[PDB]
Parts: structure tokens; sequence; C-alpha cells
């Protein structure tokens, strides 16, 4: 709890200027589904649900481009 003391600087998604779209609730259980170049956008076909994506910016988030939000499931990352 109280010891300020600080974490290693460990492997992080790095802004690779693509940004992957995953299945995963947890960046563990995460399934490839795409790789997309940041500044495009991408049809994501999903257990038969398109989200039709933007890779905005290399944080990578998915925000789609039809104006939804996409389930939690839906991750996207970095390459």
């Amino acid at each position: 709890s109280g010891r300020e003391n600080l974490y290693f600087q460990g492997h992080m998604a790095a802004p690779a200027r693509s940004c992957v779209y995953y299945d995963g609730h947890l960046p563990a259980t995460r399934v490839l589904l795409m790789y997309v170049r940041i500044g495009n956008t991408a049809t994501i076909t999903a257990r038969g649900h398109e989200f039709e994506v933007e890779a905005k910016d290399q944080n990578c988030k998915v925000i789609l481009t039809n104006g939804k939000q996409a389930p939690d499931w839906l991750a996207a990352e970095p390459y």
C-alpha cells in the first residue's frame, strides 16, 4: 500500500503508427483481428459484426468511424 517506489519501465504499447485490433477482454486473451494504419479506416468483422473503425491516433482507442462505441472486448493497441 504505502511504499512510494518506482515501477520499472516495462513493455508497453509503443506508438508504432498502426492500431492492431484484437478481440480481447484483457491484453492477454487478445485475438489478432487486423492491423490498421494510423489515419485509416477499417471494417473490422468480428463474430459476424462489422465495426467500421478509424485508427485515429497511435494511442489506439477503438473509435468507430460510423459513430459507435465498440464493445469492451474489442481492443486496439499500437503494433
